[PDB]
């Protein structure tokens, strides 16, 4: 298991419980030297834990799966939670299963489902370590609503930062205060199983995408990513999405 607790929280230690997040994801091989995530995995093994306190030391518990860092359900004192999809029912059968009862939630895991449930697009929701203080205290008490912006704010503070060190970077500027994710979150977000799979098909094309990958950089601009020699590659993804999985 993985812990990050916000009371006393800053970027060292956030910084910290990213590092230990992307450490408890196993690998076999490293693609670029990259870690490259399993096919798959059987059982209660697929999935860690990560325990969350808030400032009140008020803790949950979130699963998530380690083949594609998928956030699939959390427990919040005696009850469990999961998203409405199989792959969330099937973790079910394997993590907090002595939770007193179990609510489905009413949408799927999935950024376009969420931003519905919630009433607004992860451009308007602020992030930081703040916000997650206040995603961790909304999911104590089941309110659907109020839950997707809580999760959208959980999703990204925890696997789209692993995923990005450019991510896990902006996290770290929003310690103190929370801001919208720039463009640039957005686009990675976005892209994580594109990348992914164009830095595995470079493996036997002399580090050549297929197919180039279309982001958004840090003065806004929006750019064409056709090689491993690329930032995105050297130094920003943490973590590649298996394509026996895309
Ligand atoms: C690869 O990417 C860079 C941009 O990052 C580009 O300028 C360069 O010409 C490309 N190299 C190859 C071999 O495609
Ligand atoms: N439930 C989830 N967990 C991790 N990353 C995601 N991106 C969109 N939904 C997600």
């Amino acid at each position: 298991d993985v812990s990050f607790r916000l009371s006393g929280a800053d970027p060292s230690s956030y910084g910290m419980f990213i590092k230990d997040l992307r450490n408890a994801l196993p690998h076999t091989e490293k693609v670029y030297n990259i870690p490259l995530l399993l096919p798959s995995v059987s059982g209660a093994g697929r999935y860690l834990l990560m325990h969350l306190f808030n400032y009140d030391g008020n803790t949950i518990t979130v699963a998530v799966d380690v083949t594609n860092v998928y956030i699939m359900g959390y427990l919040a004192l005696t009850t469990s939670y999961f998203f409405n999809e199989p792959a969330a029912d099937l973790a079910s059968q394997y993590v907090f299963r002595s939770a007193r009862r179990k609510i489905t939630l009413p949408y799927s895991g999935n950024y376009e489902r969420l931003q519905i449930a919630a009433g607004k697009p992860r451009e308007k929701i602020p992030i930081g370590l703040p916000a997650l203080d206040t995603a961790i205290s909304t999911l104590l008490h089941y309110d659907s609503t109020a839950a997707a912006g809580a999760l959208l704010v959980l999703i990204q503070t925890t696997a789209e930062a692993a995923r990005f060190k450019y991510i896990e970077q902006q996290i770290q500027e929003r310690a103190y205060r929370d801001e919208v994710p720039s463009s640039a979150t957005i686009s990675l977000e976005n892209s994580w199983s594109g990348l992914s799979k164009q830095i595995q098909l470079a493996q036997g094309n002399n580090g050549v995408f297929r197919t180039p990958t279309v982001l958004v950089d840090s003065k806004g601009n929006r750019v064409q990513i056709t090689n491993v020699t690329s930032n995105v590659v050297t130094s920003n993804i943490q973590l590649l999405l298996n394509t026996k999985n895309i």
